[PDB]
C-alpha cells in the first residue's frame, strides 16, 4: 500500500534504524548538553548515502526517491533532532541548489564531496535584517576580472562552521522594482576559502544544541568566475525550488520528533498510575494521546504526498508548504502535550520530552516561519481560483 | 498517483460531477428550506450504481471500492450535505450490514432492490437512552414461533421513514455480565411491514432538512425467521464491523462540505475588497483559506487511507476513526472560517455558507461522537504499545 | 465586592429576572421558528426602563449605568438572543447616537420617545458595498434648502423596519486623500418619513429570527435642518465612539448566550447517563464544561471593566474591543461546546443548545468582525509603546 | 477603580518595580544559566517584606493583602520568573500553611523568622509516587515517646535544600476507604534537622533555573510534640485550602511572565521590519499580540477576583482553580507566540523570549496540572445547581 512503507524502503530503513538506536539515541540527551558537533556520527552517516541521498549514484550519491529520504530524515530525527537537522540542510540546501543549478562541471565539483560528506554544505540565504523577506538580500556580488566580490553576512546559516563547500546568495543586479527584489539576485558556491570568510562565534540554542548554526561574515571575499551558479540574477527562482525540497524535509522531520514524544507519553501513560488506575485510562490522558496520534498520522501523508509530486517532476510548492506547516504544528503540540502528561517529570532534563519540543519547536520557524508558508499556501489557492 | 483520482475513478467520477452540477447543486439551498425528501434525486442518483456502491454486481450493484464510493460521497457532499448522507448511511448502515453478515438468501433477498435504489435502507440502532452507550439497547426481540417479536424504540433513524428495509438491533439474550452488554445483541433484516411499525413524525432538525430522520416505535413486530441477520446474541460485533465502514463515509461527507465552504470563501475573498483592496490579501483572511485548505488535504488523504485498509481486507478501525474524527472537526471549522470570511454575508441564508456549517456540523456526532472516536483511538493505541 | 451585583444592581436584576423567565422564555422558542417581532414584550420590557437604559432620567431614561445596563442585556440574552439584539442595538447605536452628539433640542425630540419604547430606534452605518471599512460608506447627504437631500443603501440594519426613530451616515463631503475617508462623513437623525425611505424584505438569518433586520434603501429622502446630528463631516468619529459602546453590549449579549449553553449541558450532563454513569464524570464532558465556564467567568469580567471605564469617562476603545472580542469567540465556543455534550439532542430543535450558537454567532460579526477588533486592539497597544 | 491599582497599592509597587528593573531584571538571564540560588535578590526582596507578604504585622509579617500580594508576584515574575516561584511557594505554602492552621505558639515560633525571610520554608506534599492524587501519600509518621518518627520521600519540593522551615505531610492513620485517603493525613512543622533529613540529588530543570527544587529524604526524622500542624488525621484537608491560595499566587506568576514576553514582542515588533515595512503592520503579528494581550487582561482579573473572595473570607476554590488554569495556559500560549514572533532570533538564547516560555511552562503544572483544575472546576459546577 501507498502510504506505507514499500519491500524496497523497508530493506534500506530496516538496517539503518538498528544502527540509528544504536549509534545515535544512546548519546542523543548527551550532545544536548555538550552541544559538541558530532562529526563522527556524520561520517558514520554518510555511510549509508544519507549524506548524498538525493544525488545520483553517478556523482557519489545514493540517488534514493524524495519519499525514501524524507523517512530516513524522519527516522534521524525520531532519535536525534540536532542530526536530523544537519542531515536534511545538507542535502535540501546546499547540495540540492548545486545539484539543481549547477553546470556538470559544477556537478562534477562539488556533488561528489558533498553526497560523500568528507565536505559539509552550507547555505546562506538568511541574513541578520532580513529573516523573512529573503528576495531582501543585502549582501553583494560585485564584478572583478576573474571573478566577484561577495561583501555580506549571514545570519544563522546551518553548518555555518565546519562547512567545506558554501552556497550564498547576492544581489548583482537592480530589482529595478523595490517590490519584485527577487531579481537580481545570484547564487554562488565554492569552497571554503581562506580569505574574506569569517564564521562567527557559536550561537546558543533553545534545542538542537549539537546542529552547527553560525553568522557568516565576508570581507571583500573573492570567487571564480565558475561561481555563480544559474543565470545571473536569476537565482532567487532556483531558491524558490530548493526551499520547496527544503520543507518536505523538515516535515519529516518534524513528525520525526512528535512521533517520540508521542511513543514516549503512551508508554509511561501506560504505566504511571494515579487514583488506582493506569493515568491514561482517564480521558485528559486519552483524549491528548488520540489527538496527536491522528495529526502526526496526517503530517506523514502529507509530506509522503508532497515528496511524491516531487519525484514525479510534477508541482508541489504548495504541497510541501502545506506539509511543513502542518508537522511542525501538529509535532510542536505534540511535544507539548508529552511534557504535560509526564507531569513534573516532563519539566526535568532526566527524561526526553523537554528536548523533543526544544528540537521541534524550530521546524515551525526554519525554512519558512508558519506564517510564511500559510501566505504561500493562500497565493496559490487563490491564483488557482 | 494513490492519492489522485486514477483513471478508471475519473471515468466515473467525471460524469458524476457534471449531473451533481447540473441537476443536484440547483435544488440544494430549497430542499434545505423545505425539508422535501428529494425522491427524484434519489432515483437519478441510484442510475449511477451509487446506491449500490460496494454491492457486488453479482447482487446487482455498481461493485466499487470503498476508495471510489468515499469520493463519490465527497462530490455529493460537496452540493448537497443531506442528500451525501442519505447516500452514505443507506450503503454503509443497512445495505453494509445485510452485505456483511448475510447469508446468500438473505442477500439475494435483499440487495437488489437495495442496490437499485427501489428500496432504502434504515438502520435502527440508537434509542433515546442510549446513542454513545448502543450496547445497552433496551428494544428487544423475543423468539416466537415462526420468527421473533420486536419491541423498543430507535432514536433519529436516517430513512426511518422512507425505507423498504429495516435493519434493527435488539436484545434478545442476557449480557450475562453487566459489564458486557454487548454480547447478547442480535440484528434483523425486513421489509416495510404493514403493521408493528410506528414511525414518529420527522424530527425539526439544526440542518441536513432533506435528510429523512425519525423516530421509529415497534410494536410487537412480527419478523420471520429469515429475518435474524448473523448469530443470534453475536450481532454488535457486526455492528462495530458496520460503523468502520460507515465513518469512512461520513469522513468524506465532513470533507466534501468542507471543501465546498473553502472554495466558496476563496470565491469570495479573491473579489470582495475592504480598504481599496481584495479582503484575500489581508493575512487574517489568508491565513484562515490556508489553513483549511491544509487540513482538508489531510482530512482526504485520511479516508482514502482507511478505504484502501478495508478493501485490502486488513484492520482499519483506528484508521476509519482517525479518518472520520479528523475530516469532521476539520470541515466544521472550514465551515465555520467562511462564514467568517463573508462576514455578515455569512449569517445571511441567500448564500450557502450557513447551510454548509449547518450539515457538516452532524458529522462529528453521528456514527460515533468525536469524544467516541477518540477512546476507540486512544485504546487501539494503547493494545499495541 | 465590584465583580459581584451591588445593592442597587440587584434591586433592579432580581425581579427583572424573574419577569424574564415567565413571560420572555417560554416563547423564545416559537419566535425563532415564526420571526414575529415581540411587540407585547418590547413593551412590558420597556416598562423597566431598558429601552432608555443609560438615557438620563431628564430625558424620560432609567439613569443607569452602562455596568447595569450590560448585566441586564446578559439576563436577556440568557432567554432571547432576539430580544437581547434588539435592546442592545436600540440603546446603544441609535439612543446612544442621539444621546451622545445631539443638541439640547436634538435630545428632547428624540430620547423621550426612544427611552420609552414608543419608538425604537435604527442605526444605518453598514452597506452593500462596505461593513468593516464602514468609512467607506456610499450614502450621500446633499445639502439643500430647508434641509438635506439622503440617496443610497444600508445594509442588515437593527429594527429597519420596525423603527420610528432613525439615525443615517452619509458622505456629505469630500474626504483629502484616499486614505482619510473617515473625514466628510456626517449622521443624520430623524422619525420614519412618509416617502424616501424604502425598507426591503425581511432577510432569512441563521439566527436571531425574531430579530428585526433590514435593507434600507433612501431615494431623495428629504430631512430638515435640525436632522444634522454632530459637526457636518465629522459623523464617524461620534460612529467609532457609539461602536465602543455598542461592543460592551454585544460583549454582555455573548456573556449571556454563552452562560444559558453552559448551564444548560451542564444540567444534562448530571442527568444523562453512559456507560453506566452520568457524562458528567466522563473528563471528555467535564472540561469541556470547566473551560467554558472559565472563559464565560473572564469574559463577564472584560465588558464589566470596559462598562466601568466608560461610566468614569476614560478611554475605553482598547477596553470594549477586549471584552466583545473574547466574549463572541467564548460564547460561540460554549455554545458548541453545549451542542457537542447534548449529541444527538443537540442537533434537534426540539431542544435549545442549537438555537443558542445560531443566535451567538452573529457576535463575532456585528458590531465589528473579530478580525477587525484585533487590529483595533493590536493598534492601540502599539501606540501606547 | 477596582482592577486597578488602588493608591496604597500603588505606593507599594511603584518603589518595588524600580527595584526590581534595577537589581533582579540584569542578573535574571545569567541565574538561568547558573542556577545559582540568589541569596542577595531574597534578602533584598524581604526587605519589602515580601517573603511575610500575608503574614500578620504582630507576627512580624508586612500584613498586606492577597490582592497586592499576588501583584507583587506577577512584578517579580515578570523580570525572574525563578525569584517569583521562590516568592509565591514560601508565602503560598510552608508560610501559608502554618499561618493556617498553626496554634498561637507554633505561629510565634515560625512565622517570625518565615515573614523576615531569615529562614526560607520548604513545603513537602509531592512525592515520586503520588503528585496528582496527593492524598496517595507514602511517607509515614509514627507517634513516638514525646513526639514522631518521619519515613518517606518528597519530590520536586520548592526551596527543599536552601530552607530553615519545613512543614512535611505524612499519614499517621490508616484511611476507611482507599477511595477517600484523603482523611488520616497530617502535617508537620519543623526546622532544619540535624539528622534525619537528607537533600535530594539537583535534577536538572527545562526553566526556573535558580529556583532551589530537591527531593527530601526523610529517614527515621524525629519532631516534637510541638511539630503536628493542625488536627491529627485532618491535613489533608488544610492541605487543599493552602492549595488554593496558591494557585492564586502561580496564577500572578503566570501573567507576569506572560506580560514580559507580550511587552517584548510588542517592542520589538514595533521596530523590526520585513518586507520593507514593521512586521507589527502584518495581521499574523498583530493578531497575536491583541489575543495574548486580551488573555492576560482577562487572566489577570481573574486572579484579582479570587484574591478579593479570598480576602473577603468567602469561598474561592472554583475560582483560584479558574485564575491558575487561565492564566497558565493563556501565559504559555503567549510566550510561545513571541518566540514566533521573533523568528530566528526566538530560538537563540541571547534573547529573553525562549526562557520566558522555559519558565511559565511549569505553571501549567505545578500545584495542579491544568487537567486536575479542570476536574475542580467541574466538581464544583455540578455540585452547584
Ligand atoms: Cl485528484
Ligand atoms: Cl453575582
Ligand atoms: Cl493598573
Ligand atoms: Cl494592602
Amino acid at each position: 500500500l501507498w502510504f506505507e512503507e514499500g519491500a524496497e524502503e523497508r530493506q534500506v530503513l530496516g538496517p539503518f534504524r538498528e544502527f540509528l538506536k544504536a549509534e545515535v539515541a544512546p548519546g542523543a540527551a548527551e550532545r544536548d548538553r555538550t552541544g559538541a558537533f558530532p562529526w563522527d556520527l556524520v561520517r558514520k552517516l554518510a555511510e549509508f548515502g544519507v549524506f548524498g541521498a538525493l544525488v545520483p549514484e553517478a556523482y557519489g550519491g545514493a540517488g534514493l526517491s524524495t519519499r525514501l529520504f524524507a523517512r530516513m530524515v524522519e527516522a534521524i530525527a525520531y532519535y536525534d533532532g540536532a542530526l536530523a537537522l544537519t542531515v536534511a540542510s545538507h542535502n535540501s540546501l546546499a547540495t540540492g541548489h548545486i545539484l539543481l543549478a549547477g553546470s556538470e562541471a559544477q556537478k562534477e565539483a562539488f556533488l561528489p564531496k558533498l553526497a560523500s560528506g568528507e565536505a559539509l554544505g552550507a547555505w546562506g540565504l538568511t541574513e541578520p535584517g532580513s529573516g523573512s523577506d529573503a528576495a531582501a538580500l543585502k549582501t553583494k556580488a560585485e564584478k572583478v576580472e576573474g571573478g566577484w566580490r561577495l561583501n555580506g553576512t549571514k545570519q544563522f546559516i546551518t553548518q555555518g562552521s565546519v562547512a567545506g563547500v558554501y552556497v550564498v546568495m547576492a544581489r548583482t543586479d537592480p530589482p529595478p522594482s523595490p517590490e519584485r527584489k527577487h531579481q537580481g539576485i545570484s547564487a554562488f558556491a565554492f569552497f571554503r576559502p581562506e580569505r574574506g570568510l569569517k564564521v562567527g562565534r557559536k550561537e546558543e540554542k533553545l534545542g538542537l544544541t549539537a546542529s552547527d548554526t553560525a553568522q557568516l561574515i565576508l570581507e571583500d571575499l573573492f570567487v571564480p568566475e565558475e561561481a555563480l551558479l544559474g543565470e545571473r540574477g536569476k537565482g532567487f527562482y532556483d531558491v524558490l525550488r530548493v526551499l520547496d525540497g527544503g520543507r518536505i524535509g523538515i516535515a519529516a522531520m518534524a513528525v520525526g520528533l512528535g512521533q517520540a514524544a508521542l511513543d514516549y507519553a503512551l508508554a509511561y501513560a501506560k504505566g504511571r498510575e494515579a487514583f488506582g488506575r493506569p493515568i491514561a485510562e482517564f480521558e485528559g490522558v486519552s483524549f491528548k494521546l488520540a489527538e496527536a496520534a491522528t495529526e502526526l498520522e496526517a503530517a506523514r501523508l502529507l509530506y509522503l504526498k508532497a515528496a511524491e509530486l516531487k519525484d514525479a517532476g510534477r508541482p508541489f510548492t504548495l504541497e510541501a508548504a502545506q506539509a511543513k506547516l502542518f508537522a511542525s504544528e501538529a509535532a510542536v503540540k505534540a511535544c507539548d502535550e508529552a511534557i504535560q502528561i509526564l507531569g513534573g517529570y516532563g519539566y526535568v532534563k532526566d527524561y526526553p520530552v523537554e528536548r523533543y519540543w526544544r528540537d521541534a519547536r524550530l521546524t515551525r520557524i526554519g525554512e519558512g516561519t508558519s506564517e510564511i508558508l500559510k501566505l504561500v499556501i493562500a497565493r496559490r489557492l487563490l491564483e488557482a481560483v
